[PDB]
């Protein structure tokens, strides 16, 4: 199974963990973005899009690490826990995954991403927006130690992936108590939580 | 099964063709954005993140249109042809929404809502990403009937929903030959495409 990915991109950290829950042993296949290896012929070939992570199994090219999650979990799971056969704790964790990508991680790129990437000036109205995902999290975490069901799941681990970038660019995640006490419970129930962390702090280069 | 939405919302048109396509009934229940019904304490109880579309299926509580695809299709599709058991014929699929949710309508929004929400200058930067992503579209449908396998998915729905509504903002599509070919034999087979033109048709309104 071959990962093309850099450990500071938190898709691909997501799925650093995931891999790990499952206990699928990948090849890490840096792919340096910054040296546009992602825009060469060969690679477009395996992945159009051009972006990471991107997962190559037997033949099968796959990327969104929310895609790679869960077929990880249903291809190598030993058990179901991380992403239950039943359709409603399915769709639970699904909601939870959408929540990610369009809500929570969303939040990030949009403040974010335009500072680091673009080095424009920040936005108080988009920053409104990381708070009022984050009050979110904090609702849907009411009374509940994980996010999408009674265990951890891969909604879990891709929200853990998301809220730790949030940390490292030094959001204040403690005002939300329900997100602070899952998050610090999940590092320390998360499988690859410290290889993430690592990843947190290559991607915090970015705000030097 | 209780369906709150609004016929001009891109997502909540995906479930209503989903729904069409598997043969479940929705009661459909018209919640008003502009009345603030969605914010009623009466509605949060449902979904605190007060969106639509939402589901309510026998004490379930759903959102996150994509999520509800998969549910309809999981718990009501006589056969899974929509969304197979298979993990890779899913990945495949779950790749496609997740483009269709971070890439593909993340541009409309990007573009778009600024204008049309905020009555904001459009900002020709954000459209070359609209144009980025209708790029990697016709690509992905090179050589390809449908999005994501062989036969009309659930991301051929979901992306249905969305370049409809790129075609009621009068952006080209036809300058993407693939995605044209793909879209129009899509309103041809899509069950339930004439209501979600209808609904096209009233986020028109929007553009007036
Ligand atoms: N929605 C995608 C996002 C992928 C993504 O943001 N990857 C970035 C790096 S973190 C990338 O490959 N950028 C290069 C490009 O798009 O050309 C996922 O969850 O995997
Ligand atoms: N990612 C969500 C998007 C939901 C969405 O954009 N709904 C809008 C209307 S089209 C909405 O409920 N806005 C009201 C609000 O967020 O307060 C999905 O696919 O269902």
């Amino acid at each position: 199974v071959d990962f093309y990915y850099l450990p500071g991109s938190s898709p691909c950290r997501s799925v650093i963990m995931t891999a790990k829950a499952v206990g699928v042993e990948l090849n890490k296949k840096l792919l340096n973005l910054q040296a546009g290896e992602h825009l060469k012929p060969e690679f477009l070939k395996i992945n159009p899009q051009h972006t990471i992570p991107t997962l190559v199994d037997n033949g099968f090219a796959l990327w969104e690490s929310r895609a790679i999650q869960v077929y990880l979990v249903e291809k190598y799971g030993k058990t179901d826990s991380l992403y239950p056969k039943c359709p409603k704790k399915r769709a639970v964790i699904n909601q939870r995954l959408y929540f990610d990508m369009g809500t929570l991680y969303q939040s990030f790129a949009n403040y974010y991403y335009p500072q680091v990437f673009a080095k424009a000036p920040a936005d108080p109205e988009a920053f409104k927006k990381i708070e009022a995902a984050f009050e979110f999290l904090n609702t849907f975490l009411e009374g509940q130690d994980y996010a999408a069901g009674d265990s951890l799941t891969v909604a879990d681990i891709a929200l853990v992936a998301t809220v730790s970038t949030f940390e490292v660019a030094k959001f204040e995640i403690s005002k939300y108590a329900n997100v602070n006490r899952w998050y610090e419970n999940a590092k320390k129930v998360t499988p690859g939580w410290e290889e993430n962390w690592a990843g947190c702090l290559e991607f915090k280069k970015y705000f030097e």
